[PDB]
């Protein structure tokens, strides 16, 4: 659908069989949760943001579906404070910006 | 106009009477830019990210130029990696995500 920005843009997704909440996040180049479960296996990485850097597990070709459409792609794992879908999801499912 | 999410969401903008160019960054509550110069009073914040907090001066009512477009309001200035416009600002000029 259409959504505007006077509330944080949250959407319902469900990944690795579970649900969660996430924020559309046209500022983040990739996918990361916290407190989710993933199988297989991952690799280490480093990532940078506001206030320097966080350790995350990172899971590649994860199902996830968003607010009902299908995507697959990396899927990082570590202590961010909101669950985000970034562009690597986000042109999966067709989103745009507009204005 | 419509931007796709295949690169980052750079757009040039003019604040203060410096051109920039900022990330339109739906996942970010405030509008942060690294290395400008604002006149005025200002106030400390600690606002948090992923890898942790970090310290900004806050000015108020500051007018800036987005892609063309007029918005006033806070903005925030600390060592942000990438200058990002957040939702303060991108409800002003009717930015909308679409899927
Ligand atoms: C984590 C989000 C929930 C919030 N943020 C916005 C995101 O869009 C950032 C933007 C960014 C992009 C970069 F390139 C580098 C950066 F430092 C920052 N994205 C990111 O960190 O991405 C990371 C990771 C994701 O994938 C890749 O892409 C880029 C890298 C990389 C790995 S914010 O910046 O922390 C922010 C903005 C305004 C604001 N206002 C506030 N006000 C009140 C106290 C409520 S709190 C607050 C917080």
């Amino acid at each position: 659908p259409q959504i505007t920005l006077w509330q944080r843009p949250i959407v319902t997704i469900k990944v690795g069989g579970q649900l969660r909440e996430a924020l559309i996040d046209t500022g983040a180049d990739d996918t990361i949760f916290e407190e989710i479960n993933l199988p297989g296996r991952w690799k280490p990485k480093l990532i940078g943001g506001i206030g320097g850097f966080m350790k995350v597990r990172q899971y590649d070709q994860i199902p996830i579906e968003i607010c009902g459409h299908q995507a697959i792609g990396t899927v990082l794992v570590g202590p961010t404070p909101i669950n985000v879908i970034g562009r690597n999801m986000l042109t999966q499912i067709g989103c745009t910006l507009n204005f």
